[PDB]
């Protein structure tokens, strides 16, 4: 059943959660036992029109989302978008490396008017549910402290028109900048969670363009700084007493699943058609196990042999 | 302070060194003291021409370098242009991010007769002095094994030729892309030596175009994960028994020098005119100090008061 939990025999359980791009997203969710939203991508929004959205459609969005999942929590991303989508309003500059440019939480602190329309729409949706805040690409504390303060700014504001939130909403961030992961120990104390995204972690530590078809060869989800960099994030949590999701293509491959597990991942966010694949993983595989098998993973040098090791794991579920 | 070794008070020498980028910069490097040539940037054979450099032209050029360098070690750093720099006898596709794309290594992996030219023109230049050779833009220990493979292909060409070069002849890697570092362990087993470029190692650790007008406050050097990928690299190349320099801006940042003195940085490679400054600093600074110092800015937590302290260490 969609309804069992993802629980080893052993007796350790994690999250599964769905990664959506739109309100219509959430019936395909609960249908494959999504038990949250760990990813909403809130770029809908923004694309294909010619005006920034109003306060009052991303609200009813959001409001959406969040009624529908029925107090299960949903994780909504700040805007995540750059110059390379090309919009005409948003008026952008022209770049030569856009993935390394002006876009994300670095458009949204030079430009406060849009992201606190967007966080007052976001505050707003909290009162009718279990609503996070999640800013991307981080690249240091400083930021996550400077886009707090506008979210407290925002909250005040809030307060003097008597319009109610959450008012203990959660905040944390998408670890995706390799700086981000290697600080996590100094992230971890000013953030109420991470969540990996490792498609793009896998592309800055590489130094890849993955949609760059000279280059694909070279990028390695399970190259070896990855697996290192993923766990540096979960512990770093850990020790703080808060909680490490993942959603990234990574949490949803049948390949990573063991090791994810047995590295201590709390929260594996995916396309809602993986759920039941990995919950059936997660449900055949002993913790103690997985464990091990993380540990080993660990200890190789080359990201085919973890590979190797990864589809002998699969083969023998 | 020319003739005068980088050397503190304690007795803790480390290497100063030039980067350079055409033979014509040998003399300035020389007369700031230069202890050798920590990168010599070959991108000028490649550049303003209508097609590739021959083997002799570049021979040519790194054979005056290692001479007149005089013994002094001159470590040559392969192929790292790319797409952006608009050369068009080179075919290079146009790319939406081409610093994460098609270019330095992966151009020379895929196109070994471009990389086997220049090679061989860096062995034969290897039979007049002591040259080293270093790959750009390594991510993975893999990548390292084939250039060296291709390497051994050349060898053995001029083998069987009976051409003369360093049967001895050092070959490390520049350390700039992310994997390369926090996978530094991996790679000192398979390396003669790292050479960290910090400038495109802050880049892509901080996932920031530093040439970009609307983000250039995101690069930022004394960031603290920067600190720790450098530490992790010197420290693994140590456990090798192995040497670590710093080819990036930051080893001639008279703000920085302490940190990396104090992180037991062995080589410093820079722009000539910033050698005397920084030896001026190594010579003024206890060892046991600079590594207190280090300690301290490997415990911060903030780039921008990492530099607030550095200025009030070196502002005696
Ligand atoms: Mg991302
Ligand atoms: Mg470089």
């Amino acid at each position: 059943l969609k309804d069992l939990p993802a629980e080893t025999p052993d007796g350790k359980k994690v999250m599964l959660a769905a990664n959506i791009g739109t309100p219509k997203d959430v019936a395909s969710a609960l249908a494959n036992g999504a038990e949250g939203v760990g990813l909403f991508r809130t770029e809908f929004l923004y694309m294909d029109r010619n005006s920034l959205p109003s306060e009052e459609e991303q609200f009813e969005a959001y409001k959406e989302v969040v009624e529908k999942m029925g107090g299960r929590p949903v994780t909504i991303r700040t805007l995540d978008i750059g110059g390379d989508k090309e919009l005409p309003y948003l008026d952008m500059p022209k770049e030569m490396n856009p993935f390394l440019g002006y876009r994300a939480i670095r458009l949204c602190l030079d430009r406060p008017d849009i992201f606190k329309t967007q966080l007052r729409a976001i505050l707003r949706a909290s009162a009718y549910g279990n609503v996070q805040i999640m800013y991307p690409m981080i690249s240091s504390v400083e930021e996550v402290r400077k886009a707090n303060s506008i979210l407290e700014e925002v909250k005040a504001e809030l307060d003097r028109e008597g319009v109610k939130y959450d008012k203990e909403i959660k905040v944390g961030i998408m670890v995706e900048i390799p700086s981000a992961a290697v600080t996590a120990d100094i992230l971890a104390k000013e953030v109420d969670f991470f969540s990996i995204g490792t498609n793009d972690l896998t592309q800055y530590t590489l130094a890849v363009d993955r949609m760059n078809e000279h280059v694909k060869e070279y990028y390695q989800p399970f190259h070896p700084a990855i697996l290192r960099l993923v766990k540096m994030v979960i512990d770093a949590a850990h020790k703080e007493g808060k909680f490490a999701a993942m959603c990234g293509e990574m949490a949803g491959d049948p390949l990573a699943a063991v090791i994810l597990l047995g590295l201590g991942l709390d929260e594996f966010s995916m396309s809602a058609t993986s759920i039941p694949e990995i919950k059936n993983i997660i449900r055949n595989v002993e913790y103690e196990k997985a464990k091990e098998i993380a540990e080993k993973a660990l200890n190789m040098s080359e990201a085919r042999e973890i590979e190797k090791m990864m589809k002998d794991v699969i083969k023998d579920i």
